């Protein structure tokens, strides 16, 4: 879906992002959208023009919807849902005084959906976290920049080593031999969990990348949060298997969260 930027009118910006500096805007006058401004030089952009496509083609109530791309001029626009309550962290952050245990699992649960439908597709996020969730105004969170990295030339960033990788929120077969798989976003998805039930901690906050990695490669992992229940946590923990094969299918993951969801109410 190529939009033209003639129909869109800018009318807030919303920050910068790693991506790109994106703005809230409408979209013909009446739907609220967020506007991405691709920085030149940042991606891999025809790489990334046929991959928006298919981007475009997923679709799930607890996905943040691609409305489409503008790319016609350079920088190229991404045009998105809007999220109005912003990222999953910042939010965990601000009203963690508020939240109900059963709202923390409800936002699991939104994740895991969208994660299921993403697997559903073979489509790997590649950098499951908080930092890429969003928040709408009635409080639902929803999955974003799924398949991103793939198209990121920053060194640091695509590299195991690098100073920008996600260290802490990756799978043993990631950190060794940048194996991605749909278990490599389940641990992930633990570890987004442990952030949701930690109210947006840092994983490791003290770590180093290296420290991270000979820890998981002890089969050490991180710890019950408190605000957690024995079910919740099994659940998440069992993201984490050392084998991959091991590991939980989202939909197993995401049963195993309505059995729960059903267990405490
Ligand atoms: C917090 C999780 C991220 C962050 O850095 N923010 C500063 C600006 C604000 N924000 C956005 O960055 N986005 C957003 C994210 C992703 C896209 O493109 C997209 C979605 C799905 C797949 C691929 C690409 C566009 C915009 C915001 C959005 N939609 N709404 C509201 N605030 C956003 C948070």
């Amino acid at each position: 879906m190529e939009i033209d930027p003639k129909d869109l009118t800018f009318l807030k910006e919303l920050g910068t992002g790693q991506f790109g500096v994106v703005k809230y805007g409408k979209w013909r006058g009446q739907y609220d959208v967020a506007i991405r401004m691709i920085r030149e030089g940042s991606m891999s952009e025809d790489e990334f023009i046929e991959e928006a496509k298919v981007m475009m083609n997923l679709s799930h109530e607890k996905l943040v919807q691609l409305y489409g791309v503008c790319t016609k001029q350079r920088p190229i626009f991404i045009i998105t849902e809007y999220m109005a309550n912003g990222c999953l962290l910042n939010y965990l952050r601000e009203m963690r005084h508020r939240f109900q245990t059963q709202q923390l699992l409800e936002m699991c649960k939104d994740v895991c959906e969208a994660m299921e439908y993403l697997e559903s597709k073979q489509f790997l996020h590649r950098d499951l976290a908080a930092r890429n969730c969003l928040v709408n105004d009635q409080g639902v969170v929803k999955v974003s920049d799924f398949g991103m990295t793939r198209y990121v030339l920053d060194d640091e960033y695509t590299s195991s080593t690098g100073s920008k990788f996600p260290v802490k929120w990756a799978s043993p077969e990631v950190l060794m031999y940048s194996k991605f798989s749909s278990k490599s976003d389940i641990w992930a998805f633990g570890v987004l969990m442990w952030e949701i039930y930690s109210l947006g901690k840092m994983p490791y906050e003290r770590f180093t990348n290296s420290e991270t990695a000979e820890h998981i490669a002890q089969g050490l992992r991180l710890p019950r949060p408190h605000l957690a229940s024995e079910r919740v946590y099994t659940i998440m923990y069992s993201c984490w298997h050392e084998k991959a094969d091991e590991r939980p299918s989202f939909k197993i993951l995401l049963s195993n969260i309505l059995d729960v969801m059903d267990e405490e109410s």
